[PDB]
């Protein structure tokens, strides 16, 4: 499946090369420019465990997940991951626990030591 395809072909995009965060763009974006540090960032997502189980999701929520990225306000995952998009872009990530809640996780859903996958597609960004 997904989860899987990612792990074995994804990209990694950490600057430690170490591949705690492996990408696939899935659809193409607008242009060339990616967000800023700082800007107010618009996304809709799913994330599941290594269980198969889809943990949350914003499109069941009918609402974006709104953060300012680069700030340490979601997982540094997302921080490195979403700084890589162009608007309009769908990806793929896989995360590694290093990337994401770690040994501690997150009760009361995410296990200690989980990787996780998400898709996000980044619908807006402003300054
Ligand atoms: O990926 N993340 O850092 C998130 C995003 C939204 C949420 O409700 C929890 C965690």
């Amino acid at each position: 499946g997904a989860p899987a395809t990612v792990t074995e072909q994804g990209e990694d995009i950490t600057s430690k090369k170490d591949r705690g965060v492996l990408k696939i763009v899935k659809r193409v974006g607008n242009g060339e420019e990616t967000p800023m540090i700082g800007d107010k960032v618009y996304v809709h997502y799913k994330g599941k465990l290594s269980n198969g189980k889809k943990f949350d999701s914003s499109h069941d929520r009918n609402e974006p997940f709104v953060f300012s990225l680069g700030k340490g306000q979601v997982i540094k995952a997302w921080d490195i991951g979403v700084a890589t998009m162009k608007k309009g872009e769908i990806c793929h990530l896989l995360c590694k626990p290093e990337y994401a809640y770690g040994s501690a996780g997150s009760l009361p859903k995410i296990p200690s030591n989980a990787t996780l996958f998400f898709e996000i597609e980044l619908l807006d960004f402003k300054g």
